[PDB]
């Protein structure tokens, strides 16, 4: 499941929330961590945050469950990781909008040579604001389903 080395670095991830080292992160250490970091969350948000990652019910996020994360998390990261490199691929000239030119270019380099008329099919699958491009929510919901 995970080498001393991996916990030892996610116990020292803990440690900066659990401030008076008691083995848990209540709301409102997650409120000074997120105040050093630029946002000021009420208790209202603080207390959904918690709730989110609070297994038992105790109020508090201890180690346990904050492995239990971190691990979600982490994975949900890679996999975001992904389908973004490949959208920028996809998107030659880093606009933001997969256009039906370089959707093309690229799946002949995929091997598929296609012609415009299926291509614009393709992307009107997936186009849902209308501008017969692709943006990288457009191409997020059209891969993972
Ligand atoms: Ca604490
Ligand atoms: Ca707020
Ligand atoms: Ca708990
Ligand atoms: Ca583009
Ligand atoms: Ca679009």
């Amino acid at each position: 499941q995970l080498t001393e080395e991996q916990i030892a670095e996610f116990k020292e991830a803990f440690a900066l929330f659990d401030k008076d080292g008691d083995g848990t992160i209540t709301t409102k250490e997650l409120g000074t961590v997120m105040r050093s970091l630029g946002q000021n969350p009420t208790e209202a948000e603080l207390q959904d945050m918690i709730n989110e990652v609070d297994a038992d019910g105790n109020g508090t996020i201890d180690f346990p469950e904050f492995l239990s994360l971190m691990a979600r998390k982490m994975k949900e990261q890679d996999s975001e990781e992904e389908l973004i490199e490949a959208f920028k691929v996809f998107d030659r000239d880093g606009n933001g909008l997969i256009s039906a030119a370089e959707l093309r270019h690229v799946m002949t380099n995929l091997g598929e040579k296609l012609t415009d008329d299926e291509v614009d099919e393709m992307i009107r699958e997936a186009d849902i604001d209308g501008d017969g491009h692709i943006n990288y929510e457009e191409f997020v919901r059209m891969m993972v389903s």
